[PDB]
């Protein structure tokens, strides 16, 4: 399977496979089942910001989601991602629905991971920023339901002619460099990604969330990861 | 064939191929022909740095090529790139032998692209660097004689187990993501790019040089392009 | 007196001292006389942005005003600012009106200078970007009648507390460091900054304008800038 | 007094007022007596680099100091920095010697600090790099025996005409803006900084040590902060 590293923005509570009884925000390292999770109100309709940071001198990775009117969440987890990503890895985002729906939208997205050495502050560097989508936007790799377009966003998942939510959705937007996420020479490896979202639901309950991962550079979809499964594992081990 | 724009280190004149007749720094649109040269003197075996720098409003594509002691030459053409490169682009380095060679030794090389829009700082932008390469460099598309490793540093042109840079070579590394190099929206479409580059040469004469070149993201060395044609074009036309 | 390089978003045509008969964008070397001079169409209350760069290599100092609906005016100048600015300097925004009047509020102002050198990409950078300005802001040098506060934006010249821009008011707001806009041993020393500003008027005709200037480090307003000398000169010469 | 957060590369160990009985590199919150130390070799006449790394989401501040062999040494401490910092800083380097010197040549300082809300990725940033200081470094405020100056460095602590460190020195080098540290609008505020040293010595023993250091804006070298003190503290409490 797959390696994944994630922040979800889980807004369906799963209870019977370990979901605390409300939308959280979470740290997932190789299972959905969060390592670290937060009670996250999310704002039905309004564009939310997650920022993601990590470094390799901490080892703590730290998430924060937050909306216009100041409620945020945040979430920390001490781990060496050493130990668990593969040396060059993609970056992505995801998002799924399953029984209940939600747009998946993403207004933005950007990137910056660093490997700084032991020289001065020679480095090198991946940022990406997209504040924009375009419709054939060459520099990301769209998996599932995923669309860019015109609009400017990427829907993670599938949304109808007339604009709303499906169901049973799984989509995937990985930018199209693989990343060199750590490397043994250096002194410091940093990454940090932001992302702008925006869920709208007008069902009993919105579902499922969207997640900020890093993989495998081969990463694909893993069947049926629909749901609850985010996109990001085949099961919910 | 491909569309190629790039600034030559030309390290060898090739005056029937319209050359000055001393080593040259040359902007090139779509022909090895540079629309405007200068002269540049290569110091052999000395570490040098490339600046190239172009924004769509002052629509002035510009080079700089230096070395530690302060020797530099410049270079700058007046050229809307909008209508020369296609809206998506790889970008990348070349470099060649011939009868005459050199090692064409990348040290470090940078590129930010950047599309700020009708609105705030507000943007998308692509940055990677590169102080270092590493040996098995996922993110470089490696074409002909390219290599890099272990030293850190990038060869685009073959070099012998002992040491020496071999002749009729051709070499070329090129960013994995394509680059959205303009769109028609942005306000500003800039990109700048730096390298350090270490060329030496025990011949009686080095060749035949250095480029950076954006080209179609589909951007193959031609067959041919050794010597004179900087692995960039097909033919001297 | 000061010595003065700016970008001159120029409101109210004052055709005796040598603007054209439009609104329009300038750049203005040591003068308000602008060297170079393009039509701009101010959309009243729409919010527009700014971005002037420039480099050593190209020696070409351009800017481009524009507004969401895309509507663009750029100019640009070819001078080597090494000839006229002094090594050090303060780089800030400046604004005006006399007779006629207009709120000249800047809602955000980014700006970056490097010093680029003989070796690597390695280098002297200064970089600041303001998208909300604080209430007091020690970053910044309030002169004449700018203010900051609470809404986030900078006001340059005088609004009275029924929202209304007063006449003969000038303001402006600069950098509290020293920047080190050239350096000799640079082979690239580049500026770039951007603001995004709302002008907004119910008189016959808005006035006078908004300025993104540079000047000697102590540069403070000229006693009589005010109106069509946006604060910037001490006389129309 | 002022308030101080440091970091402090320690070359002598004071045992009588906390420090380890090694070369250590700590992390002080208001106190000389670090909060968190680790053991650090420091090497003689090698250039170090040193990196810190601070975010409000993950609260960790991080510091980690390393040579060209590969040697290491990294602390971090867990603290909100927003209820010990004002709002408002300086930030700076700071060395000293006491009955025991060396050399606190500092060859590269670079700052970033962040602070980010709930827009997109709107941001304001202060972000300044020298990899060569300058002789008149106008966007320094130098206190105590620290000087700039031709070769390129700076020099914190005293430095006779011979080359040759002084014993009693202490100085200090802040840049000249304030820095927005936090804002209680921001998502999230960081700063990271870097800096290369070099520390040499022919002493007996290599004395005091250097420090990156955050302050009150009015900062200044407490009296008789030679020595133990770091140029940071009036006493050792
Ligand atoms: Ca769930
Ligand atoms: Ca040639
Ligand atoms: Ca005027
Ligand atoms: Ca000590
Ligand atoms: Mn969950
Ligand atoms: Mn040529
Ligand atoms: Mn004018
Ligand atoms: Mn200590």
């Amino acid at each position: 399977a797959d390696t994944i590293v994630a922040v979800e923005l889980d807004t369906y509570p799963n209870t019977d496979i370990g979901d605390p009884s409300y939308p959280h925000i979470g740290i997932d390292i190789k299972s959905v089942r969060s390592k670290k999770t937060a009670k996250w109100n999310m704002q039905n309709g309004k564009v939310g910001t997650a920022h993601i940071i990590y470094n390799s001198v901490g080892k703590r990775l730290s998430a924060v989601v937050s909306y216009p009117n100041g409620d945020s969440a945040t979430v920390s987890y001490d781990v060496d991602l050493d130990n668990v990503l593969p040396e060059w890895v993609r970056v992505g985002l995801s998002a799924s629905t399953g029984l209940y729906k939600e747009t998946n939208t993403i207004l933005s997205w950007s990137f910056t991971s660093k490997l700084k050495s032991n020289s001065t502050h020679e480095t090198n560097a991946l940022h990406f920023v997209f504040n924009q989508f375009s419709k054939d936007q060459k520099d990301l790799i769209l998996q599932g339901d995923a669309t860019t377009g015109t609009d400017g966003n990427l829907e993670l998942t599938r949304v109808s002619s007339n604009g709303s939510p499906q169901g049973s959705s799984v989509g995937r937007a990985l930018f199209y460099a693989p990343v060199h996420i750590w490397e043994s020479s250096a002194v410091v490896a940093s990454f940090d990604a932001t992302f702008t979202f925006l869920i709208k639901s007008s069902d009993s309950h919105p579902a499922d969330g969207i997640a900020f991962f890093i993989s495998n550079i081969d990463s694909s979809i893993p069947s049926g990861s629909t749901g609850r499964l985010l996109g990001l594992f085949p099961d919910a081990n």
